[PDB]
């Protein structure tokens, strides 16, 4: 059990590990030293993280790690990585969205409810019931704020964006699109971007050419659609800090101005017969980090790029690195 006291500026990489093998880990990268530290939760705390670390959000000096398949969210101190508390009772958590110090939503797979939680007391306070959704095929996923509203994508065996009114904690609208929207971002024009994964071969629910969509938040309608190829399996819409440049995964890493009418012919980073899996854009300097799962078995690798596409650094992380979380000194 180990004493960490790290940089005020930093990058966390969550490593899902192998679903049903409890080898998920946390990585911490220092961009100023170009040094990675691996398995930092375990080293810091004396216990393992669990199964499928999904995502992670930092608020007010505290890091909130969603461990999807261990029914828990760890709160760690972000400088020491020691746990300050945890929340148990999630069916299968995905993403955490704070509305205040005392109120956050936590999405779930295999549940039709979004859990309301109190972060100060470390408790579950309620549930938002999703319409046309059961437990066996249920999915809520990533979330964005638009005023009093929260928008959420319904991922596994679903095909909807839902609108929640946060003042009443209830689902007030929905929009049906292509199957299995994977992720959700809000650009600086208050237009949402989601990209579907197209389902999978043999799926009971379906399997189709996936799409990238731009959806106006005010009118909750599709303004643009970029449709890809059967067998494509896109994911991970991400924005730059000014929220005017969008990246995602589709074999390659792709980059497009939010105002563009076409995807550029050339990608940001070319497919190299691996598995680009995670993605993030540094919100201050526009540097792009690409998490490569490679073969879903070996140690993953993160590549760091300049906004102009030139490789800066690369570093080994844990198994299937899927998500990132910025610890920034200045915003
Ligand atoms: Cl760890």
């Amino acid at each position: 059990m180990e004493d960490f006291s790290v940089s005020a500026s930093g990058l966390f990489i969550t490593n899902e590990g192998n679903f049903q093998y409890s080898n998920a880990t946390l990585s911490y990268y220092d961009p100023a030293t170009c040094e990675v530290e691996n398995e930092v939760f375990y080293r810091a705390n004396g216990f393992k993280l669990g199964d499928v670390a999904q995502s992670m959000v930092i608020r007010d000096g505290i890091g909130w790690i969603v461990v999807n398949n261990s029914h828990v969210i760890f709160a760690i101190d972000i400088n020491t990585f020691k746990e300050v508390g945890r929340i148990t009772g999630f069916t299968s958590p995905r993403y955490i969205h704070f509305l205040s110090d005392e109120k956050a939503y936590v999405t779930q797979i295999w549940d039709y409810r979004i859990f309301i939680i109190n972060p100060k007391t470390y408790e579950i306070t309620g549930y938002i019931e999703c319409p046309d959704m059961d437990m066996e095929s249920g999915s809520t996923e990533q979330m964005v704020q638009y005023g009093k509203y929260v928008y959420v994508n319904c991922w596994s065996y679903q095909n909807r964006i839902l609108k929640i009114d946060t003042e009443t904690d209830k689902v007030v609208d929905e929009l049906t699109i292509g199957i299995q929207p994977t992720s959700l971002v809000m650009d600086k024009y208050n237009k949402m971007w989601t990209i579907t994964d197209g389902g999978y071969e043999g799926s009971p629910y379906g399997y189709e050419a996936p799409s990238l969509y731009r959806i106006d938040a005010e009118t909750f309608t599709v303004e643009k659609q970029f449709k890809f190829k059967l067998g494509d399996w896109p994911s991970e819409v991400q924005l730059n800090g000014t929220r005017d440049t969008l990246y995602w995964i589709n074999n390659d890493i792709w980059r497009m101005p939010v105002e563009a009418d076409r995807v550029p012919v050339r990608p940001f980073l070319e497919f190299r017969d691996t598995k680009y899996y995670g993605l993030t854009v540094n919100p201050n300097n526009g540097e792009v980090y690409v998490a490569d799962a490679i073969d879903y078995q070996q140690q993953g690798i993160v590549y760091r790029y300049s906004p102009q596409g030139k490789l800066i650094d690369e570093f080994y992380v844990g198994i299937i690195p899927g998500a990132f979380c910025w610890k920034l000194e200045h915003h």
